[PDB]
């Protein structure tokens, strides 16, 4: 696996890294997971999650209004734009951040946490010294090569996926409602999901941006065996190279 990881690599114009956790017996196959790669999109499910964790000592909190103002609407708000002038709940703003990425919605469960920093202390909170978030969005999308800011390691980010969708770090109303919303996902086809049994069940976040930076992060529910956590994030060395969903698949299928 790992020669075919680099050889993918190496014909793709870029730097892969991958890591796979299978939760049968926590064996990993690892490709550069302990580099940072700028996460884009997928740290989203950070944020939504730090909201869910703040819902487990706050009844009401999910069910908040917040007020969507048409200067609030940044690139891309496929949901949020439906609500301009109107509110949306904090959990219809989970579920379009995660099941749509929508910048509007992420920016609000930021805004509501306090701010980037808040999110990087939540992250803290359950074990992870490695993410970190740094900008709203879009900008945090720019995937520098280089820029710490907005970044994990590959390694980090399955760790921390694990522990929030099949391990310790959120109890279970809101485990359960971060696999729901990953379930639903409508913007993964492509990416992992692409190289995976066709009936796999699988939750997944997705991240695009400059660099082509082209990002995956996914929960996989095989038929007859247990989870798999992978993480696939690609990275090239062009600020305007063309993203590469494919590639992620591709590595989905080499590790699977
Ligand atoms: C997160 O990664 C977001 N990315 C951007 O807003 C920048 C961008 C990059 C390329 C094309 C359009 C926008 C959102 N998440 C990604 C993703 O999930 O792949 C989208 C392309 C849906 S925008
Ligand atoms: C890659 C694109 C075709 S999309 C990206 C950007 N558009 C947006 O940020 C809005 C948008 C976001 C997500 C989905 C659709 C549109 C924008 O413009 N971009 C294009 C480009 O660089 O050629
Ligand atoms: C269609 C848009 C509203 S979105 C597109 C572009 N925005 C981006 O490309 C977002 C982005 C930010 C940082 C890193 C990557 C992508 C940008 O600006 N764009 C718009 C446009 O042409 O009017």
């Amino acid at each position: 696996v790992q020669q075919q990881l680099e050889a993918l690599e190496k014909s793709s114009g870029g730097r892969l890294g991958v890591a796979l956790i299978n939760t049968a017996d926590n064996s990993q196959i690892l490709y550069r997971a302990d580099e940072r790669f700028a996460m884009c999109s997928t740290s989203k499910v950070m944020a939504a999650a730090a909201v869910l964790k703040q819902s487990e000592s706050d009844k009401h909190l999910l069910n908040q209004r917040v007020e969507i103002k048409k200067s609030d609407l940044v690139n891309y708000n496929p949901i949020a734009e439906k609500h301009v002038n109107g509110t949306m709940t904090l959990a219809e703003l989970g579920a379009a951040a995660l099941q749509y990425s929508d910048n509007t919605a992420m920016n609000k469960l930021i805004a509501h946490l306090g701010g980037p920093d808040k999110v990087t202390a939540f992250a803290r909170s359950l074990g992870d010294e490695t993410f970190r978030l740094d900008r709203t969005a879009p900008t945090l999308n720019t995937a520098i090569p280089g820029d710490p800011r907005d970044t994990t390691t590959p390694l980090a980010m399955a760790q921390t996926l694990k522990n929030l969708t099949l391990g310790k770090a959120l109890a279970e109303t809101q485990r359960a409602q971060l696999v729901t919303w990953l379930k639903g996902n409508t913007t993964g086809s492509a990416s992992i999901r692409a190289g995976l049994p066709k009936s796999w069940v699988v939750g997944d976040k997705t991240g695009s941006g400059d660099y082509g930076t082209t990002n995956d992060i996914a929960v996989i529910w095989p038929e007859n065996h247990a989870p798999l956590v992978l993480v696939t994030y690609f990275t090239q060395p062009e600020q305007k190279a063309e993203n590469r969903n494919d590639i992620l698949a591709a590595a989905a299928k080499i590790v699977t």
